[PDB]
């Protein structure tokens, strides 16, 4: 901030300002110490030439007559020159004197020296260089807003040149006005009696070869000046191109700066060009893009890796990333986790190091534009078998996964229809058994059909998105497993009876009232589940009781009140759930479904409980919800074996203690109300809350 | 930080400019002080002679006839001692006030203090300098590039000469110039009667002697220039070669230097030879590979090479080595490792240190360009066993392990036809049985025969270039095991029944269909073993059943949909996967191939079992997998061998306990769903599981 900031021409000039320092105070010095004028009265063997005066007289004529016939530049040409240096070196200094550019010109000194002191930029070139790099960009975003330095700079160097030449000009005369003699003309006459007058002071002569030579000094200055304006006229420094650092080093960052910022650049390469060299990389983004892969190695340890793992929902060690620049390479040393997820880190590409993570099947991407290596990609086509992608506006899909082959597990979260869905082909898919799709698709894609020959579950939710065209849906022959979420069909689309090979089934939030199209479920005799869930059937069909291989029957939220006993006929069903609908009554007959294991009717208004419901014993989960049930029959002992009851909300008062011959059942598996349990005796309640 | 600079001759320069400095402000001080001319008028017993004139016209005549007579040099002369005083302090002083050169200079400085001071140069003469390399090589890369600094240097000494002859050319002349007394005819006359004036100053004869000593001081400072200019124009020091501490401390690098390195070396010695010499080390390559060796030492410790040391693939003491750029000395300390693994190692040699290592058998080289020692080489050739070498460009493929003998096991990680695969010739491995080749190759090359006469198993899994020509490969006469993995030949080649000793067989991922060919291999009798992995080989030929050595069969991911029952015509079989085929059930023939031990159909559509499936107690481990299965026979109860049964899957509501009958099935080796599990009794299931 004191020494750099002075190209060899300045340092000139300041030298010659201090040698016309150093004449202007000898100037004053010998003036004040011998500035003497001998004066005569000029008008009048030889003898003597008595001029019968006293000395008082004599101070006196020389005094007045010094003032009078003196030229006033012979008197003051020490003054004159020692203010002229000050006004010099003021004009020169003044570049740094004013604290609006001072501030400025200090904050980059500062950053400068900071920069070319990183060892970090040499390992580049071959840590906390970062927190620096911030302050790059802080100064470059504050100080190229400026300019102001350098035309005031120039102002400077205008103004020096213009008082160079006015000096010349106004010296280059008054120089020879000077005299050693002088002949003052005064009327002192009739009061000294003498009227013309000889004189001459000491200094004269030499003030003359003084200015002299003083005259030269000014005019090497003057040159100076002269180049400086050359080389202020000759550069275009309001802009500066680097274009050998980017040729060298080969990052094509860096293009250019600012006016100000050229001229700070220039300034300094003619002070020295090593430091525009190693003040160039700071600004290379490249350069901070290896540093925090760097930080982030440094930081992320296999160790801290292994603390966040932990298992996925798909029962393997997975590693959870949720806010990363790119990858840790620690992360390739823990090869052992199956699964991968990683959140919102874009612009990322994987290495071929994944070839590394050989134990690895599941993979995730939460919304993170990446990209792969070729090795990687072999790598990922061999070994992934599940991926989860949550895109958002398929700047996260990447082309290359159609290639992938050997995985089964796939799921997508990220809206495609928008109303066709842009859905490359999935040919490459050969190993696909699990597809899930959450977007808004209106139309099955037809690169579905590219994969159906081997596919065997799939998951389709969309937001409403009606499935208005079922023709690819026709061809899902080979696939055996189907659930349905919030399709708004509102019926039993014709293209569901076109799939066979299916077992399970889902109409989740379809609005499900009228069903009948049971007929051609007796074409589809091997559905072994039917979820109806969000559905709005008041009415049941009579033909489902003509499925043999219905197993598990879900009716959640729905509107039907009394249930036809008749639907009984399909007696291997296990899992009954016919919650959330208007059902107030329960037959009989329930009592023939023997196989059944689970019973859910929660919020419905059923009243009534035929001890035959006890006689299928294989009843486990009993969740009858919120209902007006008022007595608990014995017949509770023939389910020995149930494992759970919900009866939360109901009209029981006392509990009998039928429920020690539940040893299956536990407080754990009891939903009833506490005063309900109070009432309970004191063995059940030991044999239920412990072993007793 | 400046003494160092100046030489025994500008030392004495300065010294010199002080002494002029200190006579010029005497002369000036005393020619202010005492230095006043006297005056008379010349033309005019013996009496007095006044003159009748006062004081004044006295002081008047005194300054005019100083001026007009005097000679001009006479009363310039110490400000002619003042300026060029100055102008040699300038002069000398600009050498390091120029900012671009002593911007080197200061670096110069820092690194010839840091140099200097290390110990470490005493060291290898006889830690952190490591960090000082980088700096040193900096600093030569930088300074390189100058040559400023020696024609600066030859300019001050030129200009300074150029003074000194100047100097002395019109001293000489103008000394004698002075003279005590002086007469001076002025027309004073009307001004004080006179004319003619005799006059003379103290000084005079004083500055005669003052000038005298002066010019003294004068010559001898040409004189020392002289020196220095002989001493400039005698040397031709742009380029300096040290050619002594390479003798003395005998290392051939350090070679020569730059121009201007040679002059700042060779000032340095000037000043201090021993400055230079400490510095010249650092400069050496092998003193900076030495130190890194040191301080990578000081890293490396017995106990963390213990901490990373495991047991191999071949189940062997082995050091994974990951990232290094040397060879760690304590390395070479730990002797009981039977393995060793270097990955991404570049620039190394082994030393014959290993010859402390005696046990060892295995090695490896993921990525890393490698060279030996010879004695190192021999002790290889004794004493290696096992090797796996991993190469991308074949540039980390040291050639001379070709020369190895006693080695038994080799791997290759890389491509070789590049398509001649590149091969040297084989002949030197005197003791090979195991070969493997990871590679893109397409024909066996010869020099393989060359180890063919004692090699005994041969493994090529190359990356999907079909084997076109194996003329080679039928010469193997000691070939007793083949492995062809995804080499794309999707037909039996001709060369395999050229192998008479041939054992076990794979043809992994080469997708034939017609293997039509077993007849021709009923020549080789000895097929133990015969692997047909991801084939596309719809059905099997009735072939055969003639091969009774066959013992285990492969169909994994294949193209068989019907099994013909001529297969169980060989009941010598103990291994037997067909899964991932298109088996729908199996014909009781099962039954009769009692010797079976292991079974594998998962992913087939099996749906009812074969009784006689349990009939062969033999086979141990079954492995359904998932297929259309729906009942477990209690039959399962015959084969208490079982110790392992994957039926998960399947279509299974009850299992039997008669899987409890089978001890060698446990809870581990029973897999089944939960659900399915919690199917079997209490007692059953807590003799499966544990000790009950």
């Amino acid at each position: 901030a004191f020494r750099v900031l002075k190209p060899w021409w300045d340092v000139f000039t300041d030298y010659l300002s201090v040698a016309m320092l150093m004449i202007g105070v000898f100037g004053c010095t010998l003036q004040v110490m011998q500035d003497k004028i001998i004066c005569l009265p000029k008008r009048v063997e030889m003898k003597g030439l008595k001029t019968d005066l006293d000395l008082q007289q004599y101070s006196f004529i020389n005094q007045m007559c010094y003032e009078r016939a003196l030229h006033w530049y012979a008197k003051y040409f020490p003054y004159l020159v020692l203010i002229h240096t000050l006004v010099f070196m003021l004009c020169s200094n003044f570049w740094f004197k004013f604290p609006g550019s001072s501030s400025k010109i200090e904050h980059f000194i500062s950053i400068l020296g900071k920069c070319f002191d990183s060892p970090w930029t040499t390992r580049a070139l071959s840590e906390q260089a970062k927190a620096l790099f911030e302050k790059v960009k802080k100064f470059r975003l504050h100080v190229e807003e400026g300019d102001i330095l350098y035309a005031m700079y120039v102002r400077q160097t205008v103004l020096k040149v213009i008082k160079f030449l006015i000096i010349i000009a106004y010296n280059s005369a008054l120089v020879s006005k000077v005299q050693f003699t002088v002949d003052c003309n005064v009327d002192i006459q009739d009061m000294t009696g003498y009227k013309n007058f000889s004189c001459n002071h000491t200094m004269a002569h030499l003030f003359s070869k003084l200015s002299f030579c003083y005259l030269c000094f000014v005019s090497i200055y003057g040159l100076t000046c002269l180049y400086t304006l050359y080389w202020l006229f000759y550069r275009s420094l309001r802009e500066y191109s680097f274009e050998y650092v980017r040729q060298e080093t080969g990052i094509d960052d860096i293009p250019d700066v600012k006016n100000d910022f050229a001229f700070m650049l220039h300034m300094i390469d003619q002070y020295d060009p090593l430091y525009s060299k190693r003040f160039a990389l700071f600004l290379s983004e490249v350069s901070e893009n290896k540093l925090k892969q760097l930080n982030l190695n440094n930081e992320w340890t296999p160790d801290k890796l292994r603390q966040k793992l932990q298992t996925n929902a798909h029962n393997r060690l997975e590693l959870p990333l949720i806010m990363l620049s790119g990858l840790p390479d620690t992360v390739f040393e823990i090869t052992e986790l199956q699964s991968l997820k990683l959140e919102i880190i874009k612009n990322v590409m994987i290495p071929a190091t994944i070839a590394q993570l050989d134990n690895l099947q599941e993979l995730s991407l939460h919304q993170c534009s990446v990209k792969i290596h070729s090795a990687a990609l072999s790598f990922l086509k061999e070994n992934l078998k599940v991926l989860s992608v949550k895109f958002d506006d398929m700047r996260e899909l990447p082309p290359w996964m159609y290639g992938l082959r050997n995985l089964e597990e796939l799921y997508l979260v990220g809206s495609l229809s928008h109303r066709n869905v842009t859905l490359e082909s999935l040919r490459d898919l050969k190993s696909l058994k699990i597809l899930s799709i959450k977007s808004n698709v209106s139309k099955i894609p037809q690169a579905v059909v590219d994969v159906s020959s081997h596919l065997q579950k799939m998951c389709i939710h969309n937001d409403g998105t009606k499935l208005v065209m079922l023709n690819n849906l026709k061809k899902m022959t080979n696939l055996t497993e189907l659930e349905l979420v919030h399709c708004d069909l509102e019926r039993i689309p014709h293209a569901v009876f076109s799939l066979l090979s299916l077992q399970e089934l889902d109409l989740k939030e379809n609005n499900l009232k009228s069903i009948e199209e049971i007929v051609s479920f007796q074409h589809l005799r091997k559905l072994t589940v039917l979820k109806l869930w969000h559905n709005s059937i008041t009415y049941i069909p009579e033909h489902i009781k003509k499925l043999t291989s219905l197993e598990r029957l879900s009716f959640s939220h729905n509107k039907i009140e009394v249930l036809p006993s008749h639907l009984f006929l399909c007696n291997k069903i296990r899992y009954l759930d016919l919650s959330y609908n208007d059902i107030r009554f329960i037959p009989p007959e329930i009592g023939v479904l023997q196989s059944l294991q689970y019973f859910s009717i929660t919020c419905n208004k059923v009243e009534s409980l035929p001890d035959e419901l006890y006689f299928c014993k294989k009843l486990k989960t009993l969740k009858i919800g919120k209902n007006s049930l008022s007595v608990l029959s014995p017949k509770i002992g023939n389910l020995l074996f149930l494992s759970y009851l919900d009866v939360k909300g109901n009209h029981f008062e006392i509990l009998p203690p039928e429920l020690g011959d539940c040893r299956a059942l536990k407080r754990a598996g009891l939903v009833v109300e506490d005063a309900l349990f109070e009432t309970l005796p004191s063995d059940v309640r030991e044999q239920m809350k412990a072993d007793a």
